[PDB]
């Protein structure tokens, strides 16, 4: 029995759009038909409504692997099995501009903690999203003529430990942006059998309005989610 | 400049009581004189008021090491340097009862992400609270005739990876309870030069109402913070 | 200058089909127009010719991460920058039949050795193939009406290492097959800037040792797949 | 049965003051009433007598984690369960003068063999002394008007290992001194169920190699502190 | 049934000289009496014949730990139990000249996959050759009046990641040369009960005629194997 | 200036026989000509005298890697450069009887602090003795008709954590006995340029005359040191 998200079974859809910021969940709920607040416990706002004749929920996951792991596990216990994370990220390469999008194809991460507790050892398990769902995202973002890039990201655990040596190291490893929850989402999804994907809004560039960019892409994500 | 906690510098006190649940922050603010909401961005509610002739803030830190690390770093950037975490925990031994308290003397943890990024290697740095501040807590709880225990806790990163083997392993290692933020709080405080401590309310017992226990202990915590 | 693959300037194409078995490299070369043996030093056979009127090369990479790492580095020094591995694999799930194909989307691996020397620490860098090239492969195989599955694989370093929980461990982690070079191929490519992808022919099923197939049916599978792969490299 | 400390039933007290130097164990035994040598095998001297009308023992633990682990395990088999280590240390901060004292609140350490063998994995288990016993030491030292500091220490395994940033590294991590046995003492105690604490006499300052102390002044410091320690052990 | 070395049962000797290069195996087979090619699959050439009235085989092992592991395992399944590797190496000390020989007494290695899969943990198991067999090699080489040095070598997994800082680091760790298969050979042999050793021909010096060297040594090696 | 071994410069020989037990050091000193005690500090007894027309020292190293490292370092600062450890060990194979000897060819060890502090990373550096010195030991024990076995040993750090699962694990990894200082001695010697070896007396057999045995062996050891 979930102890963080206090929604009743049947109040959470199988399809869920997950965001870190409670405020974004509230803003994006205005895109659903007849949205209802199914949970507010511990600040994790969850809204359930309709979109393209499909029931969908928008849920808050907070910051970090431990936080999103808990939210995903409990949403799953209430019926969810398809998740698409819509967050913000810091670009690691110069050519990507603010307000543009990144569709994630994989996540790099440092071993330990959460991963050791779930996997039982330090093996580097491929942290990747569902192949088909990610391709649908690309197709959806193209249909809407939105500027996007496709690549891997580094899921950091320490926001304030990202210096300059940091940027060169990670971009030289094939990552084009940094965020904090993708590796946990993809890996846990692989173990639990959930279908997940992620699209990010570039809010900063470490190598070198948000709300407007957020709204445009949210519609592309919702279309993908309900397709 | 902080991008999560949007409080104006000067609106955050040097002394801060930190809690994981936004709802508890709101509930505990009623114990302050003339409380003002100084931040609500991303759901991290921060209240600032007075207590026993001292300015004090009550801040939300969310769940997990990555989350509290961000909140502490930003509160510190706004002026804070003394932190006392007041959370909930699951007892790992049979004799501790629900509603009783645990004053923390140390935190065990699994190596990984956050710690590697801050410490730069995998050394096991002693994750302990400020000695003087912790003794003051013990004195305050005794004065108010509250039932407490003193011991180490295990700071877990995966709430849903805690099985049977789990309880015996950690209690046999000298830990009497499990929570998720103490190790990050103590270690980062040692590195940043902050004075930190922690008191926990037992909400569950893994070996074998909350609001009531929470309110009683909050006063002892605030007395300690303003002494 | 390369000390294993002794090829001269302009003899290696930019686009290369890489396989572990030199016997297969020779066999596949017969699908090209006027194939020329560019290298045979240390057994690493490399042929260069044309397909659909396009210049391409087929090279041998041997067994394991250390071997394919050396071959990829020297081939790139000779001018290559696009690599598609075409090999064999063992399925980790019961529903995949022998002779079918697996288009790789990522590779799991145990930390250490080669990765520590190249990456300088033990971070788990995402080991994935080029997004676009992989989708081209999916398109090519479906147009050839071939049966394939899409998923991650575990790149093992010890073919004969015992683990009474092997199949269950890796299959429970999202992997549908096991081989030995993909992690090295994908990670080294991300670090060096090469575009890589991988397609594997199921030559055995570890989750069901009851099934089997003969070379007549296997080589047949290898041949049909090579055509789809070559189409993609020439696209 | 113990194979290092050859003592009989009842020769070892429940409360034990442990020191690394057998020469110090002998010297300190003169503070007890009717001291009796209960062991001398392998150089690990153990004396048993009375202080303030209380039976206690002073034992030698040698240098390093592996050594003190063996000694503590055998002393416990002989009946001991309360241990207070009293040793020497090197300060990692400039403001601590030689001859002063450090009451340990925790110990930092590098993952390693000893801990892996006992813990069965590499988790960073909190290495802390008994809360109450440590507070008794603080009270005792202040009542004897002695200058002390409270803080964490780094338990090193390599006295002569080179590290250009040693002092800066550990002091920046909240440690004010370095020694070699505390982490093993605290962790093994938590695991076995013993009550332990530690008090150290600063015999050098790595953050200031300029200051020095003479043997007469030092032993003087050791003597004074030992009284406070013994008061606590017999409280 | 071995899937790489398809030699017939009885076609592989108990005594085996292993080399990484197929061409060297071919070239060395001319030192045997009545040599017959017993395997060609996957390029792993294996020849079997006689020398000093004893049956002996010369096998190709390819490049790297994973490759030699497979070959050794299958050769053993076919009856081999004594292995002597004859390869090339890069000197890490300036006093060793090209063409001279190095008789290995131990192998340094970085912890990694292969060792983890076979050992089941990160323990540093001593990677050493058979003591008696190694002394027989020393005798054979001095008897033929050859110039050799006895010492430890570093078994690298990444040929193209061995920069300059490389030389100082490994030479200061007691290693006088670098190659890529010795650690695997020695450790696997200790676990399986095989008797192994290694002699190397210096083909390069990273701190600072050939054909003849290879041939000269091969004869000293064959005498040892058949002693 | 060494702070543990207070011997005067010139009072310590270049050739040193090291033992863990102070009592054995005292006992073995009677084998030297005109033995003089050169150090007593901290219980680390050191005697110096002559044997076969050569200056030799017998030093106490205490128990464990950290202890022998300190002693070896200070003895070297005083002029020692050739070390031969003579200790006791527990056999890991049933065919080795009490009182017999084991000449060590290598040492297995678990990654740990001491090796990390000296090596600066987790690399498994070959922990082996000097090849020449070890062969001289074999010769010495043969000329005296003593029963010995050559093989690798496991250098444990936790004496009281050596259960039964223990025996099968290390014996299957090619180790024939367990002790506590060889890994440290061999690795530190390789890094420092010292020549070291080790002979052990089997005191116990975990798979299934300490006076007389020790004495008989010590003589073979002293002959080797002065050859
Ligand atoms: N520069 C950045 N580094 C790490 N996370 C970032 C960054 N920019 C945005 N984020 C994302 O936004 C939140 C932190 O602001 C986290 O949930 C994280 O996923
Ligand atoms: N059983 C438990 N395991 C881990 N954290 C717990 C437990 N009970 C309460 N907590 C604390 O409460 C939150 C999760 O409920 C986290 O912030 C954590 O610190
Ligand atoms: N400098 C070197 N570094 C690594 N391996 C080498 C070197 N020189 C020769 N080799 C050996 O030759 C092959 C690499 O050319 C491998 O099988 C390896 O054992
Ligand atoms: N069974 C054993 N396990 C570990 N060390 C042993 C054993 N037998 C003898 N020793 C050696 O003797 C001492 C422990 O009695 C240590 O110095 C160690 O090297």
């Amino acid at each position: 029995n979930p102890v963080h998200i206090l929604a009743k079974k049947g109040e959470v859809a199988e399809r869920v759009l997950v965001v870190g910021d409670p405020g974004r969940a509230r803003l994006l709920s205005t895109l659903l038909q007849n949205p209802k607040l199914t949970n507010e416990n511990r600040g994790f706002l969850v809204y359930t409504g309709k979109y393209n004749g499909e029931t969908v929920s928008i849920a808050t996951h907070g910051i970090g692997g431990p936080s999103i792991a808990i939210v995903l596990e409990e949403l799953a216990m209430l019926g969810a099995n398809v998740f698409i994370r819509y967050g913000t990220t810091g670009a690691l390469v110069p050519y990507i501009n603010l307000g543009e999008y990144i569709i994630v194809t994989g996540a790099s991460y440092n071993q330990g903690g959460l991963f050791y507790q779930y996997l039982r050892d330090n093996a580097c398990v491929a942290s990747t999203p569902d192949f088909e769902l990610t391709n649908k995202l690309v197709t959806s973002f193209s249909k809407r003529n939105l500027k996007y890039y496709v690549g891997n990201v580094f899921s950091s655990d320490a926001f304030y430990a990202e210096d300059e040596e940091f940027v060169k190291k990670w971009s030289s490893r094939g990552n084009i942006a940094v965020e904090m929850e993708c590796a946990t989402l993809f890996t846990l999804s692989k173990v639990k059998g959930w279908k997940s994907a992620t699209v990010l809004v570039v809010s900063d560039n470490l190598a070198k309005e948000l709300e407007k960019s957020v709204m445009d892409g949210a519609k592309a994500v919702l279309d993908t989610l309900t397709s």
